[PDB]
């Protein structure tokens, strides 16, 4: 038995850390990480016996080997396999697949953010590598003229809203003091890509 996580979606430029868990029989065998939709036609990318891009760490005591793939590119999308190198065992017992979809655009940590009127909330907008140099914007849905846009230093600030772009992976939008009219749909956006975020402002408490 070899098992791993379910299919993944990751923004271009980010890394993944994949556990390949295996049964206690397989502690002593070489572990490998394979790419291809068809196990019998796959290409080995890294092995646990390599002499001393992708990193492998087999931990027999925890009965898992961990595969790290860094700086993923869109062309890295596809099927991958955890494998144990052992002869004379059913291939299904010593391999496990998963699909990695490397995406270009934006995503959001939490697409529903709520807070009491008069308090502050933060939205964390994530973006893939191709948007590092784009101005970032926060817009109210339905209102083109409402966008608040970062400057050349990745910054926007007025009385109500601050945007801080870390210039590599994410920009945060801080709504500094919610009013109940702020409830509704918004966009994190860069270039022609966007991700929807809902803000729910709840009543002030006694």
């Amino acid at each position: 038995r070899v098992t791993t996580v379910g299919d993944l979606a990751v923004l271009e430029g980010r890394s993944v850390m994949i556990p390949c868990h295996y049964g206690p029989q397989y502690a002593s065998y070489v572990k490998y990480w394979c790419r291809g939709s068809v196990k019998d036609l796959c290409t080995s990318l890294v092995r646990s016996d390599a002499p001393r891009k992708v990193v492998m760490f087999d931990d027999p005591v925890q009965q898992v080997f961990t595969v790290t793939m860094t700086e993923l590119q869109k062309e890295d999308s596809g099927w991958y396999w955890c494998g144990v190198e052992v002869g004379g065992v059913w291939s299904a017992d010593v391999t496990a697949s998963l699909h990695i979809n490397v995406i270009q655009g934006l995503s959001v940590v939490n697409s529903m953010v709520s807070g009491e009127e008069g308090t502050s909330v933060t939205v964390q907008c994530l973006y893939s590598q191709g948007y590092r140099q784009h101005e970032k914007r926060w817009c109210r849905s339905g209102d083109w003229s409402s966008c608040l846009v970062t400057d050349g230093e990745g910054r926007y600030e007025d009385q109500a809203v601050e945007i801080r772009d870390d210039l590599t992976k994410a920009f945060t939008v801080t709504l500094k003091g919610l009013a109940r009219r702020d409830t509704g749909w918004y966009w994190c956006a860069a270039g022609q890509q966007q991700v929807a975020v809902y803000i729910l402002v709840t009543p002030p408490s006694h």
